[PDB]
C-alpha cells in the first residue's frame, strides 16, 4: 500500500517528512525499473500521478511537496515521464498537471513545472474540457494557454507565452486558437468585468501577426466572424475599432487615423472580412444570424453603421422604392381587378404584370422559405403571391372561387405593406410598434375574447327556448355568438326579452359578458397595450434599424455581379509600409480628449 | 365580395357605402348585418371581423396608448 | 467539485423537501400569515426542488388535471346546448358526475381545513352545482337547468387556474384576477350607485 | 402587477405543484423524490441536491470540495 500511503500523505500534506519517508521506501524497494517506479506512484486507473494529486489538492505547503517530488523524478531521470504525465479518463484525457496549477491559480507552482519540463501544448482533448452541454464542462480553449488566459492569469499567460516551446498558434478540436476561445467565454462587462477584452489585446500584440486573426476554426469562421456570430459586442467592437500607435505593431490594426487635426479626426476602418464581399462578413453575421438577439448593439459599431448607411444612400434606398412602386402597383392592379369584376391595351398590361409578379414573388420567398420573429413577412409574401397565381389559374378555368383567392391576395398584399414601412424610420418604428401589439397584446385579447363569446354565447343559447316564429336573437349559438359579439362592438340594440325560460339568468349572463368584455378585457387590453407601447419604445430604433440592415443586405445580393463590384463601399488606402486594404474613412469631432496626434498617415488634414 | 341584387338588399354594394357601413362599425353606429348578398359570406364576416379587430382591437387601443406615450413626453 | 467558473454544490436538503411535516419547502410555498413569500422561492436548495418536482411528475398531472377538467365543462357544455327542449355519452355524463363528486370532496375537505382560496371556492361552488343539477334532473325539476349552465358558465370561469402551467398565461391571469380585485369592482359599485340612483331620479 | 407577477405566478404554481405531490400514494411520492444522496463529511451522508453554476468574477484557488475531479 505503499502507492496509497505516498497518494494519502501528498494529497494532504501534513509533512514532507512522510512523504520523504515513503519516497526512500520506494527507492528502496523499486530497485529490487522506470516503468513500474511510476506504477507504485501511479493510479493505475485513472493515470493521475501524485504530481497531479498534489496540485489538484493544494494545502499550505504544496510548493515544497512538489519540489521534492519532482526532485526525486530527476535523482532518478524519470523526470520526462513523471512532470509530462497526463489522464486516461475519458472525461479528462490528455489533461496533465499544468491545467491543474493553472485552473488552481497556482502561478508558482506551473512556473516550477514548465521550468522543468512540462509540456504546454498539451491539449485537453476531454468530453469535460470541451463541453456539449452547459454545467457539465467548461469551454476555455483545450490548452494551458487559452486557459490561463480565459481564468485570468495574465501572468501565466506572460509566463506561458515567453516559454520557447507554447505554441500560440495550435488549435483546439473545436477548430479554435486561442482568440476563437477568447471570444468564446467573452461574456459581457455584467458577468465578467471585460478582462477577455484585454487578454486578447495582450496576447494578438504579444504574438505580432494576422496568423491568429486570420485561422478559421471547424465551424469556417475567424475570431472577428466568432465575435459577430456569438453576440459579442465588446470584443467585436474592440476588434473592429482596433488601433495600434506602436510603429512595430501598427500591422495588426483594424482601424488607422489618417488626419486628425483638432476636434475633427478622419480615420480609416479597415473593411476585409466586413463588407459583404466574403462568404459570411461579419456585417451579414451581424445582421442576419439570429441565434443570439444579441444583433442590438453590434449594428452601430463604426465601420458596420457607415458601411448600411452607404449601401442604403448608394443602390438600397432606390432598390426600396423602386420594389415598394412595383408591390404599390402590383396590389392596386390586384384591388381595381378585383372591384371591377365582371359580374384593352394597359389594362392587359397590368393583369399580366400581377401575374409575373406574383411568380416572381412566389419563387423568391419560396426559396427563402425552404432556406430557413422576422420572416413573418416572407411566409405572408409568398402566400400572397400564391393566392394571385392560384386566382388567376381559377380565373383562366371556369372557377368562381377565383374571386375568393383574389379579394383574399387583394387584402394580404395591403397588410404586406407593412413590410415597406421600413424604408422611413418614423413609419418603421409605428410599425415595429404595432408587429409588437399585435404579438404581445392583440392575439392575447382574441384567444381570452373568443373563450368569453363562445362560452357566453353557448349559455345564453342554452337558456333559449324554441318558438313556434323568431322571437329569440340568440337561438343558436352562432347567432347566439353573433350579437354577443355585436354587443361588445356596440352595434344593435338590446332586448333582454330573449324568449329565455330564466330570464334572470339570460340577464345575469349577459350583464357577465358585458361586464367581462366591456369593463375588463377591452379596459385591460388598453392598458397592457400601454405597457407594451413604453418597452417597446425603447427598442423599436434598434428593430426597425436591423429590419432596414435586413433588407439592405437582401436587396444586395439581387445586384450581379458588376453591379455589385460598381458600388463597393470603402475606397483603397495606403495603410502601413506595404499593407495597402480596403479601408472606409469615418470623420469625427471630439472635443475633451485633448493631445498631441503622433498617429496619421496623412499629416496634412484635408 | 358582394353580388348584385335586382331591391336594396346590401349595405356593401358600392365601395362608398360598403366604406360607409365600416366607419358606422368603427364609430359603433348602425346595426350588424352579415347577410350581405355575398356570395362568400364566410370571406365576408372573416374580413368584417379582420377589420373589426384591426381597427377596434389593434388600432384605436394602440392609439390609447401611443397618446399616453405623446402625453407624457 | 469546482473547477473554473462552474462549481458544483451539493445543497442539504434534510428539513426542505417536503419529505418530512412541514418542510422550509412546503412552509416557504404555503404559509400566508407573511406574505413575504416573495423572496424565498428562488433560494437555490428550493428553487430546484420545485422545477425538479415539476418536470418530474407535476408539470404532467397539471396536463392531466387540465385535460380532465376541459372535457368534464364540454360536457357540461355539450349537455346543456344538446338539452332536450348511447355508450359513449353515457360515459361523458357519469364522468361529469363522478369527477364533480370528486372535486366536490376534495374542495370540500380542501375549504374547512383552511387571495389564494378564491379557487377552492369556486371549483367547489361549481362541482356542487353539477350534482345538484344531476339530482334535480334524475328528479322531475326543470330547475336543473339554472344549476346546469351556471356550472358550465362557472367551470369556464374555472380554466382561469390552469392558466397557471404557462409563465406567459399565468402572469397574464395574475393580472386579470389583481384588476378585478383593484379597479373592476370598485367601478362595479360606483357604476351601480350612479345607475340605480340615476334610474330611479329619471322614472320619478 | 406587472412587476410582481411572475412571482406570484411562481407562488401559485408551487402551491399547485405542492398539492399534486401530496395526490401521489406513497410509493409514487418515494419514488420521484428530488435530490441524491451524497458523500458529503466523515460520516454524514445526507440527502443533497447538486446545483451546477458560473461565476467569472471572484477567482480563487478551490480548496473546498469532495471529487477533487470535475465531472
Ligand atoms: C397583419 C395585418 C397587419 C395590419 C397592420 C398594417 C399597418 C400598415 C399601415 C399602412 C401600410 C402603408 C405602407 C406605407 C409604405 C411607405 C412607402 C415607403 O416606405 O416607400 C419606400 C421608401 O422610399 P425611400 O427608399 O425612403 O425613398 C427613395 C426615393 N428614391
Ligand atoms: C371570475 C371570472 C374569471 C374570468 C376571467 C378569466 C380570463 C381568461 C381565463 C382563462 C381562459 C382559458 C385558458 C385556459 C388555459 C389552459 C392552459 C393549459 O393548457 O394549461 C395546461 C398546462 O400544461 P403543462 O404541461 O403543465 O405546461 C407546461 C409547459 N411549460
Ligand atoms: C374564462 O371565463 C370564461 N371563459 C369561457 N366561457 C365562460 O362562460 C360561458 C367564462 C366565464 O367566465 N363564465 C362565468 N361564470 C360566472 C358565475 F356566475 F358562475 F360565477 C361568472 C361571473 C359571476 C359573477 N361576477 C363575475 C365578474 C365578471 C364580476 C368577475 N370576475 C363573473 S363568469
Ligand atoms: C355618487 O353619485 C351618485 N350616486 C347615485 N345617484 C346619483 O344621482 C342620482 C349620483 C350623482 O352623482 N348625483 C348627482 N346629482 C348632480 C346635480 F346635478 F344635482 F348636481 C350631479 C352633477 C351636477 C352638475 N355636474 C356634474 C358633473 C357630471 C359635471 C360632475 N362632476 C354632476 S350628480
Amino acid at each position: 500500500r505503499l502507492k496509497k500511503r505516498i497518494f494519502a500523505a501528498v494529497s494532504e500534506g501534513c509533512v514532507e517528512e512522510l512523504v520523504e519517508l515513503l519516497v526512500e521506501l520506494q527507492e528502496l524497494c523499486r530497485r529490487r525499473v522506470p516503468d513500474f517506479l511510476m506504477h507504485k506512484l501511479t493510479a493505475s486507473d485513472t493515470g493521475k500521478t501524485c504530481l497531479m494529486k498534489a496540485l489538484l489538492n493544494i494545502n499550505p505547503n504544496t510548493k515544497e511537496i512538489v519540489r521534492i517530488l519532482l526532485a526525486f523524478a530527476e535523482e532518478n531521470d524519470i523526470l520526462g515521464r513523471f512532470i509530462n504525465a497526463e489522464y486516461t479518463e475519458e472525461a479528462y484525457e490528455g489533461q496533465t498537471a499544468l491545467n491543474i496549477a493553472i485552473e488552481r491559480r497556482q502561478g508558482d507552482i506551473a512556473a516550477l513545472l514548465i521550468a522543468a519540463g512540462a509540456d504546454v501544448n498539451a491539449h485537453a482533448k476531454g468530453a469535460f474540457f470541451n463541453p456539449k452541454y452547459q454545467h457539465e464542462g467548461f469551454y476555455f480553449g483545450e490548452t494551458p494557454l487559452a486557459l490561463a488566459a480565459c481564468t485570468n492569469q495574465p501572468e501565466i499567460v506572460q509566463l506561458l507565452m515567453e516559454h520557447e516551446q507554447t505554441d500560440i498558434t495550435s488549435r483546439d478540436s473545436r477548430g479554435n486558437n486561442i482568440l476563437h476561445a477568447l471570444v468564446t467565454v467573452a461574456e459581457d462587462f455584467k458577468t465578467q468585468n471585460d478582462f477577455v477584452k484585454r487578454m486578447y489585446d495582450m496576447i494578438l500584440l504579444r504574438s505580432g501577426n494576422w496568423e491568429l486573426e486570420t485561422t478559421r476554426n471547424n465551424d469556417g469562421l475567424t475570431p472577428l466572424q466568432l465575435a459577430a456570430k456569438m453576440g459579442k459586442a465588446e470584443i467585436l467592437k474592440y476588434i473592429l475599432s482596433r488601433e495600434i500607435k506602436e510603429k512595430r505593431l501598427r500591422s495588426l490594426s483594424r482601424k488607422f487615423t489618417d488626419w486628425a487635426y483638432g476636434p475633427v479626426s478622419s480615420s480609416l476602418y479597415d473593411l476585409t472580412n466586413v463588407d459583404t464581399t466574403t462568404d459570411n462578413s461579419v456585417l451579414e453575421i451581424t445582421v442576419y444570424n439570429t441565434n443570439i438577439d444579441n444583433r442590438h448593439e453590434m449594428l452601430t459599431l463604426e465601420p458596420l453603421h457607415t458601411l448600411l448607411h452607404m449601401k442604403w444612400k448608394k443602390f438600397a434606398k432606390h432598390m426600396f422604392f423602386l420594389s415598394f412602386c412595383f408591390y404599390f402597383f402590383y396590389n392596386i392592379t390586384l384591388t381595381l381587378v378585383s372591384y371591377y369584376r365582371p359580374r384593352g391595351w394597359l389594362q392587359l398590361l397590368g393583369r399580366m404584370f400581377v401575374l409575373i409578379w406574383a411568380m416572381c414573388i412566389s419563387v423568391k420567398e419560396g426559396i427563402a422559405i425552404f432556406l430557413l420573429s422576422d420572416a413573418w413577412f416572407h411566409f405572408v409574401f409568398f402566400i400572397q403571391a400564391v393566392l394571385v397565381i392560384l386566382s388567376v389559374f381559377l380565373y383562366l378555368f371556369a372557377y368562381k372561387e377565383y374571386l375568393a383567392c383574389l379579394v383574399l391576395a387583394m387584402a394580404l398584399g395591403w397588410a404586406n405593406m407593412l413590410y415597406y414601412t421600413r424604408g422611413f424610420q418614423s413609419m418603421g418604428m409605428y410599425s415595429v410598434m404595432i408587429q409588437k401589439v399585435i404579438l404581445h397584446d392583440v392575439l392575447k385579447f382574441l384567444f381570452v375574447y373568443i373563450v368569453f363569446l363562445l362560452g357566453f354565447g353557448v349559455a345564453l343559447a342554452s337558456l333559449i327556448e324554441k318558438c313556434p316564429k323568431d322571437c329569440s336573437s340568440y337561438g343558436s349559438f352562432s347567432d347566439a355568438v353573433l350579437e354577443l359579439f355585436k354587443l361588445t362592438i356596440g352595434l344593435g340594440d338590446l332586448n333582454i326579452q330573449q324568449n329565455s325560460k330564466y330570464p334572470i339568468l339570460f340577464l345575469f349572463l349577459l350583464i357577465t359578458y358585458v361586464i367581462l368584455t366591456f369593463v375588463l378585457l377591452l379596459n385591460m387590453l388598453i392598458a397592457l397595450m400601454g405597457e407594451t407601447v413604453e418597452n417597446v419604445s425603447k427598442e423599436s430604433e434598434r428593430i426597425w434599424r436591423l429590419q432596414r440592415a435586413r433588407t439592405i443586405l437582401e436587396f444586395e445580393k439581387m445586384l450581379p455581379e458588376w453591379l455589385r463590384s460598381r458600388f463597393r463601399m470603402g475606397e483603397l488606402c495606403k495603410v502601413a509600409e506595404d499593407d495597402f486594404r480596403l479601408c472606409l474613412r469615418i470623420n469625427e469631432v471630439k472635443w475633451t480628449e485633448w493631445k498631441t496626434h503622433v498617429s496619421f498617415l496623412n499629416e496634412d488634414p484635408g
